[PDB]
């Protein structure tokens, strides 16, 4: 009797609660693919390695689309490409948006224009000569750019801001102002749609479009209040264009945080239960500090979160069986992981570093991020098998590519949460590629069995088909 | 051969009236996930430990998105968090809204409104000396907020009224009355759903929207008659926003009560016959004073309903059966929930009281209201097993949290009224993880049989898997 | 125990970065079919046979339904059939438009008509003798025709251009000019869908729509924000309508890139995970430079992709259990296919070229490329069938046409990267309808198995139905 | 083991490029219907009887409802019923339409109205004495009825003219041209769909709808643009209204040719591979002389498709397994079908003829075409079944209506192109109801095989239920 026990998720114990949780893979993706009596195998995460070095830590990015080039604000300074563009103050997490003739950055409470030729603006209401209207510009809070205009929120005062057309470093001239007014209060976050403005409040999300009108005075953005979802964000990040809508983080004035992805006037849950607990294990701090980022490379559509303990990345392509959360780390004992602010160009995704003054191209042959090797996990759920002698656990891993004859360590828990001695057996050997990841005699399954499956490597771990022989 | 049966519903007779009822699991909660051969287990709710002291019982609770912290009416004083900051007449449940400017309270027909400046005001007619309009303000009966507006109702003739925009204290200058006319009355409660007011009387639910209109003495507001859903609710408190509408409590004036959702201009029934039966069980009195709510964690969707004598929470995350209720109680012999006015804050669930003016906390680890120990029961359906005799009563209970080695008295009943002796088993002991808790020799069914199954703790009870030996 | 192994696509492994891959047939399209047992063949791609002799390697083709005839813009000069009409600039891809009075071609940033009574025109601003506007004409990047008019895109300028109705050489009288205005940059490439005006960009697709309006100075044209599709195209030749829509390669704008369709407002992908590899080991150049046809022949509705070193044919016809790959080429050491630009006329479907001056027609008796014998390749996928005997190896292979008895290479490898020993069996004889094409005796599967199954022929070959004996 | 082998659809080989091709029944039409452990027979199309004496071949036919009479064109005359009422000069197919006052017939450029008081009139441009504007009246290729309003287009230049309401000899005074204009060229057809005039081009069809403006000189006829189909049609008589939409073949402009059926804004496939490689083995000419016509009898559905060499049908109500193509010939030697311009009148289906200078009347109860005996074949798929030794082939025939007892030539090959030796089994006799046609002893299956089955008679021939015993 030879039993297939799948990996892409295990399941196990929480010894704070005892309640019943799910183990999600670490560093490694699930790939649905049928290879050989498994349909679906499991990729470690491809590994960094330094690319360029920067002023300091990774603080924004953004694909310009006008230069058709990468715009990353790392430490104090902004870069196209690889060359420095500019200076940017704040020791942050930045907003950033482009234009026509700038690239504009939202930080400190500014909106500070950066231009191609050279010089540098900022954001301010007209001069007072003018005639034209007045308007209170408060801190900025996020920015965002629709049909050759700037967008962006005043801090905490329910309102936005459209920036002139033929001056984009003021206001318009007569109508720049708009209050979303739907709701009690919040413009935690802005974003464009497809034509739409969409502002995330709390416990709310609008959406506005232009009325066309071109009478002096006249507002030119209307709110659709059909497309209006009741559910806000958690931060100024905390929101992301993922597949055709924002997927986004809820907010605690409606209930327990979450993570969603918005249909058509309702957003539909995307985490689990054993994410749920992850997110509410953060305080309302630390998670209104939490970003999120997608990704798309090899038919994978991945959504990632980052929060100050925990990198949770959701494969949108593999979850016809229910969402598959893996995550992400650094190190051998649960660090943060180190990339962010994934951005593909040219044919190599590049990412900036949350420690270290450096940029890294997530290279696919490898997993070591910067020179240093990774740890990678794999659970198998529990199952009873009372008075089940078990044998010949094999795991089918694709092998060959390796700097070293890489081990594994297999272990197995009888209760969830306690595991036992871990043996080493080989996954890997370089320019071997049939190797028979194979252990002969496992023991007796008193009650219950799940297994650990550890690896340290360098290299790519491929791994599918884990079965074992129950008799 | 091996039999699985189900707890998460039960069947019995009800002597009353020899009827066939349900058996609800009481203070259990179905949890619905694979964990091993079961599909679902289920988990105490979790307890409640002291916070904060406040100067009486709850009466009101909402989160003030404008302040973003939670405002609680408990006794007679107001707490925006902790401190106090302002104070309510009255001893019954009370309304609450907010805006931008202030936090609204409904109380004593009055619309009282605590400026986040420390200004108390009272909205009443303008001053003779205006040139607007003077409007016949009855005694208050429900308050809600929407577009920076007040909107109240009339004590039982029909009728709402709105406030002035730059004025809230005061009704709109010409335009602030409403009626809904396509019913003889009813007013009872007052909602917003997305942007509509909803208007719920008895046998009825008018939906209203901002017309745009300009000019003076202009309806600000239109029904829409397309949405209108043809049943009323019980009282001013029986009905919450659940899922993206509302859930509510029907009114006698439709037929006996159950609980409804509003669809898209219907209503669809939630509530089965043994909640309709409970329901059934009150008058007009003591049904116009059922308090519903909501809660939401771990997935959960909890809606709960507190009548007199009962507290029904019914989980719409664990419904792929069917409606699944349940019961929540304080004690060991059905006294009602203490635990009322749930709000997620922060990364915790507050709540208030309903017999002491302390304030708690909604810990998950334990599961002891207030440092006591809580009765937990979990029955079996009936089943025909004509000379079955019955052996080997398993079920997999979490177990390794836990202050004492506390036990489970184990029953069984023949014919759905009375249960026989009780056995105790050790379901659970501190610090073990591995516990099989099991019962070799249950006896021989005669004809039918159906199992109890109750637990007393102060730790959380994790129980799945419930199986049997049929031979 | 007889087995049926499919052939349409294989599996294998990239031995640089030991990951599974699909293996493409090689000159070979899957044709759904119910035949003997198997339910669809493979069948050659029809070979290339001298029509006529150009001026050079072909740059672009078109179907004037005009003067019902096919434009072919090879070398430097224009052939209207087999008949030079006119003579060309430049050496690139040339994109071509045509209309009732003369046919466009968009060469060097200029779009320089050839009429059809002998005239050769250049499309320009109005004289300024007139009070028509003067617009700021830059460079063509690439040019359409619809009602009418031939409308052109603005090389890096995100601007558009129609000529005027009454004159075909310059823009309109009054309103000639358009902008996207929903994006920062891109204007990649233009087309028709049914009677709007579709724009390409990068991150981006817009339509356009007539008004009507008929005063001057009004639009002709109003954008379509209900129809756009939130993603560019990599070039300006990467597009092409199949369906009822465009399939485009995407920008690496929106991350990396692949093939898509446009559906309503979406679009769905296509290419799967090995295409999107392969797709991936090119750069934005090189990327920008590959060429989209489509071909339709036999019910085969086949989308041709040209890179620098892959083309990549793609059949909608018979992709019931997913996207079907193939892979065209050239020689027997992976060359490009030399074939491009395929066009059909009358009952033939004629070819340009990529190394000559010379354009074929496509033969379907013949599988030589220009009297030059080409090689087919077949696959079969990894299966794991431990220490099991393969007898009888048998293929059905629908022979009788050739002018030799070719043979055939039957390999297999055991990892997926390596093949082993090459035995030749007869495949073909000229004039023999009954062959049964079969190998007796095959190894023993230690692990793993996969035959490769290579054909070098100058006849058609036709094969279904490749089965083992395991026993 | 009893075997039903199909007979509405065989299989084999096509000798000239070893490709696989169907085998459609000749001058058999398959009737789905459940008749005794068959499901579906397969009768004899009805032989024609001689009805009338002509002045040739036929060139038109049409249904004239106002006179509710048939009006057929044959030869040099134009005939109503059997009766003669005018002459046509041509040779070639005439297009054909009716109103209340005329029966016009679109013959060598002109529109030639026979009204039915005797007087022959020409659509011609309105007398240049009237102030009515004058048209460009061309060539007339297609002309059409609607509203009591002729309408015909112009040869080659995408214009089309409708006559004017009063006097349909004159175009109409004032508004009389329109253009489909979304498209470079293509006026190749006219009919109208419902309140549509449709206009077939090459690579458009385009929907014109009444617009009922009253001034003078606004155009009564607006494009649809929400019902256009991207697919041209290759000649004039190339469609027909089949169903409830047109049913057409395309242009070579868009692909390869094949049988479309118009949805709503597309057009869905209703051609397989074999019928489009017989649409591609004809050239541009000797396929835009195909002729298109529909037949309604029996619940049968069929759609006629005349070509120089071959005649086929489609039926639509027997295709719940794919399309149902059949092939209809005349003699023994793939003689074309001489029956053509098929029309039901009274209680008769009334065709002109191909060839002769008659017209017959489809008679049920014989298979004779015009008293020649006639030759049908019913071909079987080939299947694989080596080494089988069948035996009792049998065939369930409707008998009984004969003038002799015809025989039937059964035959089997074994590579799916040459057949084997002709075996002569009695089919039919006359007035025996009951005959059981079986063959006892059929060879021994060497690798593959299929049957041939071919019957010459003068009456109907109905076969169903093809078994074998295979042991």
């Amino acid at each position: 009797p030879i039993q297939q026990l799948p990996m892409m998720k295990g399941m196990g114990k929480d010894f704070k609660n005892a309640d019943y949780i799910d183990y999600l893979p670490v560093n490694m993706l699930a790939t649905p693919k049928e290879i050989l009596n498994s349909s679906g195998y499991l990729r470690s995460f491809p590994g960094i390695t330094k690319r360029y070095d920067m002023n300091g830590v990774s603080r924004g990015v953004e694909y310009n689309t006008a230069q058709n080039a990468v715009y990353r604000v790392c430490g104090g300074k902004l870069y196209k490409g690889e060359s420095e563009v500019g200076d940017v103050a704040g020791s942050g997490r930045v907003s950033m948006a482009h234009g026509r003739t700038s690239q504009a950055v939202g930080v400190n409470g500014q909106l500070v224009e950066y231009r191609y030729d050279g010089t540098v603006k900022t954001v301010s209401n007209w001069p007072a000569d003018s005639g034209f209207t007045q308007y209170e510009l408060g801190s900025v809070r996020d920015i965002t750019r629709l049909r050759g205009r700037y967008a962006w929120s005043k801090d905490g005062t329910d309102s936005w801001f459209i920036t002139d057309l033929e001056d984009e470093s003021h206001p318009d001239r007569y109508s720049a102002q708009y209050r979303a007014e739907s709701q009690p209060d919040g413009i935690i976050g802005i974003g464009t749609w497809r034509d739409f403005i969409v502002c995330f409040g709390s416990s709310t999300i609008e959406y506005f479009s232009l009325t066309g009108a071109t009478t002096a005075g006249a507002a030119l953005y209307v709110a659709q209040p059909s497309l209006m979802v009741q559910k806000g964000i958690a931060g100024t990040y905390c929101k992301t264009p993922f597949a055709d809508s924002y997927a986004f983080i809820s907010h605690p004035a409606t209930g327990a945080p979450s993570v969603y992805i918005i249909g058509s006037g309702q957003a539909s849950p995307i985490a689990t239960a054993s994410i749920e607990k992850i997110i509410r294990s953060y305080t309302a701090e630390e998670m209104a500090t939490g970003v999120m980022e997608t990704l798309r490379f090899d038919s994978h559509e991945l959504l990632i979160i980052h929060l100050p303990r925990h990198v949770l990345v959701y494969d949108a392509s593999s979850s016809q069986n229910g969402p598959q959360w893996c995550v992400l780390k650094t190190g051998l004992y649960d660090d943060v992981y180190r990339g962010v602010d994934f951005m593909y160009e040219g044919n190599q995704i590049t990412c900036g570093d949350k420690s270290e003054a450096v940029v890294g191209q997530l290279q696919f042959d490898i997993s070591s991020q910067y020179d240093k090797q990774q740890e990678h996990l794999l659970f198998t759920p529990l199952f009873k098998a009372d008075n089940a002698r078990c044998f010949d656990l094999e795991v089918e891993s694709s092998t060959g590519v390796a700097q070293y004859a890489d081990r594994l360590f297999l272990s197995a828990t009888t209760d969830g949460i306690n595991y036992g001695r871990e043996q080493m057996i080989e996954q890997n050997e370089p320019f071997v590629y049939d190797k028979r990841v194979l252990w002969k005699r496992v023991g007796r399954i008193r009650r219950l069995i799940g297994f650990k499956l550890r690896v340290i490597t360098k290299s790519p771990v491929t791994l599918s088909g884990c079965q074992i022989r129950l008799e």
